[PDB]
């Protein structure tokens, strides 16, 4: 979850 957030953005 943290790194699908921080890969959207």
């Amino acid at each position: 979850l943290a790194a699908c957030l921080c890969q959207a953005l």
